[PDB]
């Protein structure tokens, strides 16, 4: 099976990791799909941190897409969309973005992941809030992360 | 009794119209009242096609009202405001309107109808994004709707 | 319009009451229906302190029932059942009975009102367990309920 | 990838057929997993349902189990269990499960698949209660249920 | 014990002054530490306000702050942050943001406090909304916020 | 500042522990209620495995109690109750007790701590549950539990 794991990803925090490491060791390829379209990091920038933190998934690839996720799903011949819950998480948009897709690429389904305990309380989001004001986020994000904000916000 | 149904309705949704269409077999007479102040539609847009969508409803009438949803309520005679409740629906903020409402306007009541099931997962904001990029939403919103979207999204 | 305000009332709470006293407004004609079938009180002792309680509100009735809600709400020919929210309340549990009943006797609707703000944390379950030690429930239920308990329980 | 997806089961209801379907479409194999221990159907009586309502799914195999779900998971070589979520759901108690369960069989995982929407509000629970009063419930239950119910509850 | 109550205020209302009411009474000392970075209020007329509205509480005191929370918590030597909690909050946020500042800030604790049952549906952002188009929101701030709002508003 | 942390705690999990030693680090005394009145461990048995976890405190007591908790808050002179917040804690139970304590003791608060994220999806109920089929709680509970739970269920 193969699945995709979408997102933002602006940046790349452990949870997310955390959910592709889960489903890298479940599916036999996950592809990361990065949303392009305002984001800290560009697509390219954010494709890059990706990479650079699943190099030692091997069947873990990632790529960038816009326009509908179903449509990125059909063009890599994906199975089902993967996506990582956490005790926090926006239960209803998740439910209601798994149900909309399930009807635009009729029957397709969204499996979910639950997060690590240890990062249930992480977001990209607070992440860069936190990191805006020199806080230190080294133990909520991967190296690759943590580099690209230091050298973002020239810290 | 004649009740309002209050919204912005950018644009009219299944849902939307599933909860008027209930509100009109109930009550006497139903006002659907349409926010008025960044819109995808304009008022007039979003109005024109609620009339359209509402046209077999004989005892549902429609206005666009700015300021105090209480104001518009007292002008047409009202008593009472209804929403529409979806397992999704921001139950807090719905809540905390409904009390707020109370009180401006001492006694006033807002009744909720439940959605139909198959439109719990439908809202305005998943529409306009899926539309935007050329999805289909047919079945998530009524003929009016899908007519404006393409006019507007040229499509 | 006749609406029916089903429960156990075991036993009645102001939170009950204010929901019956909104629904006496708003509503031609209302009927607490009380369920009958481990309760503390008995069905004909819960609809004795529901008569009491209710004796100001000119348009409200109160009987038992058994059996199906949706059979009661035919055989007294009412055109909707009415439930009280609090932000307590079980949601999903209203809700999902709001859905099942509406498929019962196609097209019966639920209507949800709120509760007075300050009675959203009393349940009748949590005047019993404080009652029964002697803890004062006289602000959280009418006269009515207060002497039953102290009958009941001996005090 | 096999499967596990457990429960009582008590009895089967279309939500629960729905997942199971879902299931089959996406895993190579999937083995209902019944627990066997107040029921109002024997473990052997819920498990000859299941055997009936699946037979048309050939990667679908049924079991009962008692003790510790993780280990009828390593018992029938699986790797992960599946269950399905609906927006009534008790998500908290689900996610407290998977969470544990993760801890006991070190990296098993539980995946969520979403059920269908027009099952949203079916639950065993209230499906014998609506049966135990006469109600009829064939839109809410396979066939293999509608049947065992009349003939449990004499109907 | 020594608190710090941390927030934007934009208006204070009188759910954000009751909960420092409640830390005054509990807590030897207690410092509201108003957020400076759109607010409708400078942070200078926020921190007015307040200093007017607590000026009845002894061991109450006010000063704004930029960058993190946790720096102004060692800075003003406080043993822990205190919030206030409604049945309407952002539960999830509040839990978030409480686990990720006991990160940053080693051990540092958030204790939170309930509302008033009085003020659980009153926010910042609805009174602003309501006072913009002229409504009367007396009951739900204090007075030196219906002050401020009036000479802001020009009302 | 002395508080009260009430509980049945049948039996004691890392979870109420961690609570514990929060608040012995932020009060100067810590007493643990323990409730008496069907628990698996005995009022005694479960105050025991208290008094032995909590050993390494030397500002927490323990004692058990019957009837109203606010009595025995009132009995011990402690000036608020403390209650640990998990993501799957019920907040809405949570709520309504703190609230109906504050109005049986005028003005008695009660101050939520959050527990540790590692013990977020721990509960007695499941402790027992998985102890009872020989499942390995080790890592849930603390040592005086541990040991408490192998004589009681024989293993
Ligand atoms: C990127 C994402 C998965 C959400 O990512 P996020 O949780 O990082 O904000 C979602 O916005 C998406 O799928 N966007 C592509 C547009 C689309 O398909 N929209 C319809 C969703 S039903
Ligand atoms: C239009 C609406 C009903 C919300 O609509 P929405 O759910 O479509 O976003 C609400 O914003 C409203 O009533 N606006 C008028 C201003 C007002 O009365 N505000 C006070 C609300 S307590
Ligand atoms: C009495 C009540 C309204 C719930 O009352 P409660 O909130 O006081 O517990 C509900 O149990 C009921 O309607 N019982 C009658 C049986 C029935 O109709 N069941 C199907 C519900 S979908
Ligand atoms: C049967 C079930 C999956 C829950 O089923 P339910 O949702 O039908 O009530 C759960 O009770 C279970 O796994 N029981 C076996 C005992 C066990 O493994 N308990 C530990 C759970 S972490
Ligand atoms: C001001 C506030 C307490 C939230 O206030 P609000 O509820 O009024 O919006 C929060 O934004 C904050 O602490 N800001 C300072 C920056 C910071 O410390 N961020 C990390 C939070 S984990
Ligand atoms: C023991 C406890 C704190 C709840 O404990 P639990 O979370 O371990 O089930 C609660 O049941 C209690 O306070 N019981 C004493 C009786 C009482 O005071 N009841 C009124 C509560 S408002």
């Amino acid at each position: 099976m193969h699945v995709v794991y979408p997102g933002s990803f602006d940046p790349l925090t452990n949870g997310h990791l955390d959910v592709i490491q889960r489903a890298s060791r479940l599916f036999e390829k996950v592809t990361v799909a990065v949303l392009e379209n305002q984001y800290l990091f560009s697509a390219e920038e954010r494709l890059a941190i990706i990479r650079e933190a699943t190099a030692h998934l091997a069947n873990v690839e990632a790529a960038t897409f816009s326009g509908l996720l179903v449509d990125f799903v059909r063009r890599v011949g994906a199975q089902a969309i993967v996506k990582g819950l956490r005790a926090v998480s926006d239960y209803e948009y998740e439910l209601q973005m798994a149900h909309l897709n399930r009807q635009l690429y009729p029957g397709l389904e969204t499996l979910f992941i639950l997060a690590a305990t240890r990062y249930s309380f992480v977001s990209s989001t607070m992440v860069k809030e936190i990191a805006r004001y020199g806080g230190d986020v080294s133990k909520l994000v991967p190296p690759a992360t943590l580099r690209a904000l230091k050298a973002k916000l020239g810290q």
